[PDB]
């Protein structure tokens, strides 16, 4: 399954694993913070980030353009 | 949080994947659990931590490194595991 989330960005609630092919997982979700209430879940793949292909991201880069400036905060992941 | 799983792997499918080794939480990160297969059935989930194989720290293990320990030869296939 797939769905496109927005984040209305503060602290973003999860944390990631994986990085260069994986890829990145969210491996924490702080229940009831920005990510939670976002609708990531734990194990959701990070697809995309604003339309920029993070599938064979660095942990480092994935990071990064999770937390660039932005007009807003859209993520494409797969899960299940 | 924090559990000793048995995976009586038998040679068949496993029933799972991995992602081995800024800010980490340690262990290594079970990404995929198939419904019903082998992992699932034994406790493993998605999110889960492996933090030792029969007692050897995994917590620094690299993908290939966690492998190798969950399919080398052994009496019993015991998991350390964390679990939020």
């Amino acid at each position: 399954s797939v769905e496109e989330i927005r984040l209305p960005r503060g602290p973003l609630g999860l944390s990631i694993v994986g990085g260069s092919e994986p890829g990145v997982f969210i491996s924490k979700v702080l229940p009831r913070g920005l990510a939670a209430r976002s609708g990531l879940r734990v194990g959701d793949r990070i697809l995309a980030v604003n339309g920029q292909d993070v599938r064979d991201a660095t942990h480092q880069e994935a990071v990064s353009a999770l937390l660039r400036p932005c007009l807003e905060l859209s993520l494409l992941v797969r899960r299940d």
